[PDB]
């Protein structure tokens, strides 16, 4: 019959566009595989809330069935900005013609919501895959202290920092020069009473002299917030040891020094802080075009970029529901031909996407930049 009639599919990584390109292969009778890293579905996945948007994240959902799914577990949110000193400068609540337009997920619920669509054993947990070989017509996958599996198809879905994208690029991943410190605070009603009560059950956004704050009051019960700047000078080839709160603690009240004591509490009453730099995987030149075996990169191992334009899950779900689509229509001669159809289409949405995240990026670290239009 089809492109991949008595053949199997390898996913490599379980994050939510991996799972969501599981989903949409399997759901068209695809043997399909997921090699996730992690031990258990029962470990946190650290970060904020995820939106998915009309006619990308929300289509991937839609196609699976799962649509109905993610409205149930989401949540629509309103924005408020705020100045430095506890001003509220503008508030968009959320009117309830647009409350689908992108509510907000939690990423565990997310991850449940893809994994319980899935049959048991799709996906193999404790599976950290170190290498790819191409054989005759089969992809050997080798993983850490685990036996090897095959696979006609592999699709690298194994994050921004991935390791096993040398058979598709040998573009490098690259720091854009800003640092983001992310942290939660549990029961925040009670823990950072005065920043709660600023947020107004509203996501919150502030900006003054190159510091960002952002945070979510209601990740599940967690209050999530981030604070981004240039990466200081200071850290060139980080001063700041991330292990230790309370060198971070120092370190963030004497740049918030001239911020509200609101502001100033989140940073006393928080148990841990997680650092990293931001990071791009640029597009740019196409990628490697006369491969072993077909072996393609969908969601940030393709197109990791800042996350500082809402985008980043919403173009990763968009490749899952073009190559699934691809993959299954009847409409290609070969799995190459479907995969450099998903390529090219991804390489226009992904650049525009990778533009705005940049342009956003660099007029947002303006030293005197507000959120005011
Ligand atoms: C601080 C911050 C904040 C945000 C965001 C990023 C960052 C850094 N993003 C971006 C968003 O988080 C991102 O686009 C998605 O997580 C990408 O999903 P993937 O499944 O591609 O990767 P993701 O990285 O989520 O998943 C990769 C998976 O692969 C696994 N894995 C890694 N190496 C492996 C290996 N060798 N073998 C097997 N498994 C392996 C990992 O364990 C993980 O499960 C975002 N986006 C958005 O739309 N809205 C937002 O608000 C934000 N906010
Ligand atoms: C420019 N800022 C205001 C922005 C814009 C959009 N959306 C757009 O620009 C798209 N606008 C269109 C639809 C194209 C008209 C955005 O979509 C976003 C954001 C902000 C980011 C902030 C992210 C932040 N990061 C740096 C870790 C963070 O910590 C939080 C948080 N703790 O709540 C975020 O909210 C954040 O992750 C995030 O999701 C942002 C946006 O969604």
């Amino acid at each position: 019959m089809n492109l991949l009639s008595d053949k199997n599919v390898a996913i490599i990584g379980g994050g939510p566009v991996g799972l969501t390109m599981a989903k949409l292969l399997q759901q068209n009778g695809i043997d399909v595989s997921v090699y996730e890293r992690d031990n258990d579905r029962e470990a946190r996945i650290f970060g904020g809330t995820l939106d998915l948007h009309k006619g990308s994240g929300q289509e991937a959902m839609k196609k699976a069935g799962l649509l109905q799914t993610y409205y149930d577990l989401a949540l629509p949110m309103g924005v408020n900005i705020a100045d430095e000193k506890g001003n509220i400068l503008s508030t968009k609540n959320v009117k309830p013609e647009n409350r689908f337009d992108n509510p907000e997920i939690n990423r565990n619920d997310l991850r449940a919501i893809l994994l319980n669509s899935l049959e048991n054993d799709t996906v193999i947990w404790d599976r950290k895959l170190v290498m790819l070989e191409p054989g005759k017509k089969k992809w050997t996958l080798t993983f850490e202290n685990k036996p090897s599996e095959t696979a006609d198809l592999v699709i690298i879905a194994n994050g921004g920092m991935s390791k096993v994208r040398k058979f598709v690029t040998d573009t490098e991943v690259e720091e854009t020069g800003t640092f983001n410190i992310q942290a939660d605070i549990h029961h925040p009603e009670v823990n950072c009473p005065g920043f709660f009560q600023l947020c107004n059950g509203n996501r919150l956004m502030a900006a003054h002299q190159g510091n960002l704050l952002f945070a979510n009051p209601n990740n599940n019960g967690a209050l999530h917030f981030g604070i981004s700047f240039k990466t200081p000078d200071e850290w060139k080839n980080t001063q700041v040891d991330f292990q230790n709160r309370n060198s971070v603690v120092d370190f963030l009240l004497k740049e918030f020094s001239d911020w509200d004591e609101r502001y100033k509490e989140l940073i006393r009453v928080t148990s841990s802080f997680v650092g990293l730099a931001t990071r791009i995987f640029p597009l740019g030149k196409s990628w490697k075009s006369k491969r072993p075996l077909p072996i393609t990169m969908i969601g940030d191992a393709a197109h990791l970029m800042p996350p500082f334009a809402g985008q980043g899950v919403n173009s990763g779900l968009m490749d899952a529901l073009i190559l699934s689509d691809n993959l299954t229509n009847g409409k290609f001669n070969s799995i190459e031909e479907a995969i450099e159809n998903y390529e090219q289409q991804m390489f226009i949405y992904g650049k525009e996407a990778q533009e705005e995240s940049t342009q956003n990026e660099i007029e947002m670290f303006k030293p005197d930049f507000t959120f005011q239009q």
